[PDB]
């Protein structure tokens, strides 16, 4: 079953020194937090919002490693692992299968208008590394890709689904008709009713990392009919979701997670490093506002 | 209080001939079988469906009044009356009026870049013609973005009373609804019907709505009933509806599947392409039995 | 060599019109003259964007054509714009712009729908039919769809097809059709980029900005000829100068208010463009004027 | 104030690997020979996107700044990009630079996250701090959602003698030459060579020069000579050459010429497509033929 990827999967945060340093101690009090205080059913680690370029390879697998310790199998675990470094990504795999996680996933090939053929010899690759269920990431064109093309990629060997973070739901639909044997994660904030309207039952996010809670509430009210509740509670979790993001995102969670007791750290550099102060009233801001 | 601005209002068609003179019989056939066979709690007249860019002005006050008679009072009906000659607008809005329509709404300033300034003044200057109520369209960009706020100053135009809003942009409409509660928004975007009513839409606007109306009812119907998976099914099926029918253009589908129900929709105009007798003949009955039986 | 006449700039003419939104008929014949006289134009492209031709009725674009017919007087070329959603007036205008001498006529892409290629090449291949007098296509990048070089050669092989008036601001795509179609014209529409344009070949030049600055656009041509280099460059930071600041304010009622500033009775724009308040445009009448037109 | 030293032809160096993926170090000898000896160019530009940056790693960075300062031994003009995420690994490679006399460094806008214009500035200064060398800042469309005032903060930054300017945008290009005269604008789009000469580009920097330089030569000797028919002509040909060059993969394709003129220049690495080895060759050989005779 599928049923381990229901719920909420805040996309972690990787917490670092002042310095640029690797905060280890950092990685678990957030992994800590998240399943004791947030309560998610599952994490979702070093994807965009853990910072992963500015990851070194060895910085990569001692997260993958203290994540693992941390959890001790409290909650579902996805580890993204991709890069253009394909022998690297190779090796991840291995560490995520090694370490018990319960799927990985590969962000698309970046930055070069990568084509349909090199993406998919990209994730045949990557599939044959370990025997790990995939979740690749929605793509809606690579150089100039259909619907039906990005079926090869669904049925890769080890593939189950697809992470969708596009703000499209016209082929979030098409998707959830044409492959209802296949998991979809679904990854865009602000519609997570929607989401859940045309069948997404698993959530991953950068905002439930300090709001699991606003964001279970939409899901509640969604599957208990109040329908009015969900309008209501989708507003304020979207009023949430634009508040918090008036100042950087990840500066915004880690500034959240240390007003709350969390040693969760700084951003590396090229972020905007604040004045402690001023992140400090912003954390305080969202805190008051939303997360009592 | 804007109840009988709710459920579904088909963009209606507009008749024409074969050699595309205005057929005013099929006009009222039209609106025959909207309400009877469709059972539409609503009709949107010369909006792009419509045509209406390929109506004269004499076209549009005969579409209006032609609508208005069939009609009788049976149906909800909304009036698409804009264009660039605004006393051709302000005219068709007192006729409107006139013939108790429950709404008109105008299309934003076309084919310029029309700016914030210029689509106020022009929206009212509208509203001092007639006292009856008006929908906006929505307005991502004029000229060089339109925000919540900005836009919330177009809603606040005397008489305006919310928008028709058609944007692919599912975010920016719920925050329209967060923001503007006591507006009246009809979702135009036939493809996230469930998506609309899940945040707050009551009303539907759309070209589909003029032969699947019984479809897209199942949607709301089950969305009520609280039916999560039969409004996911519902919602493949009517999608797969859609895309089937617009391999052909939209409305030589459209009409073509309403002559096949008997119903004398007349034809396209020109520049629109004119197909084969045959060949929209096969693809009206191949939507028909596939989605309409 | 028969493209001759197709030579220099053509400014996309304004349309005059009273405070009140009336067709200002004296006044289309004082711009004319202004153009033909004072900026010494090549000719003149009429009813246009730039000429509001979609706030012209059927009968007003009908007048522009024969005001401008008779008040040049053959001096120079024209070329009248006369596209529309509506097939049969478009159709009567080629025949009338036909009756009048016109030189060419152009019509825009099908607008505000997104109309496929092939009911794009059918409004111009029933156009083609009404009259025997040049079509200039405009260029057209995508319809719903891209459009390639040898697509838009399939609408330039249409009878009566001279050429296209060509308006992105892609000169990739314009170096490439002059290399595909050289036996075709290319009237280049894009004002900021007129030495590019010339340095791929380009010989005619429509544009709004011609209307009052024909001088600076034709010193950017006479460098250019001359093989002076640095002048190019020089001269089209100065043109570029004043197109944006011109553009600072509505294009249209800054060109009439130009106009009106020199004495030339060209009045003002229709509803619903921007009615500036008096004192507003005239002082932007002047800075421009005293800044780039002395 | 004199920029002597950047006019001219810069190609953007490929980077050799072998068939399976090593840093093929007297491959890249071979490449710096070949551009200088046979292509006969102004300068090289090294560890750009054409020489696949993001596949190497920061000791291959390090190596290749090292054997190109080596294989060229001062003969022509040398810049070197060395952006990456990673400030320290840029600061140090800027360093490396001014050891081994490279004439000038560039560095990408941070990719991948949209950063912001004040994210952009501290990035770049911080990386002038590290080595007084002269820096080329690559030109910016948007960031994080651009003044041509804005994009000046940028070029004020302590030793940045200008911009490297790649965008199909020539408006912008004629808006930066006429505000900043005294910096230098390296010409990175290869299809517009002519144009950017026409509004003063002195400098070029491109993919298509590893193997075609002459034939961008002889566009640059007709546009000094006033020869207008031949500029045209001569642009028309290079760019049949640029659209059949990348009708398969740049890299692969820009290799496998340099292979075919028994140019040890290897191959791309993973994820870069790899050609069946008859089929690169047989495209190769046509370019060549059609091209570069």
């Amino acid at each position: 079953n599928f049923d381990k990827f229901k719920g909420l999967f805040p996309a972690m945060v990787t917490p670092f020194t002042k310095d640029g340093k690797l905060h280890k101690a950092g990685v678990k009090e957030v992994v800590n937090f998240l399943v004791e205080k947030q309560k998610v059913d599952g994490i979702y680690i070093t994807g965009s919002t853990g910072e992963f370029l500015l990851l070194s390879f060895e910085d990569k697998k001692e997260v993958m490693k203290l994540v693992a310790e941390a959890n001790a199998g409290r909650v579902t675990l996805i580890a993204q692992i991709g890069s253009l470094n394909i022998e690297e990504t190779k090796e991840l795999a291995k560490l995520a299968k090694e370490l018990k996680y319960d799927a990985i996933s590969a962000i698309t090939p970046y930055y070069y208008n990568f084509s349909f053929n090199e993406t998919h010899h990209y994730y045949e690759e990557i599939s044959k590394a370990a025997d790990i269920p995939m979740l690749i990431y929605y793509l809606p064109q690579l150089a100039g890709v259909s619907t039906d093309q990005f079926g090869k990629l669904l049925e890769i060997k080890n593939v189950i689904g697809s992470k969708y973070g596009a703000t499209d739901l016209f082929a979030f639909e098409r998707l959830m008709s044409k492959y209802p044997d296949k998991l979809f994660m679904f990854a865009w904030d602000e519609a997570l009713a929607m989401g859940l309207t045309m069948g997404a039952k698993g959530f991953i996010g950068s905002t439930y990392n300090v709001n699991a809670k606003g964001a279970n509430a939409i899901i509640k009210a969604w599957e208990a009919n109040d329908k009015e509740a969900v309008m209501k509670l989708t507003h304020t979790y979207n009023d949430y979701v634009l508040d918090l993001i008036s100042k950087g995102l990840m500066q915004s969670l880690k500034a959240i997670m240390r007003l709350h007791g969390v040693d969760a750290g700084y951003t590396r550099k090229p972020f905007w490093r604040y004045e402690d102060e001023e992140i400090k009233k912003h954390a305080e801001f969202i805190t008051d506002k939303y997360l009592k």
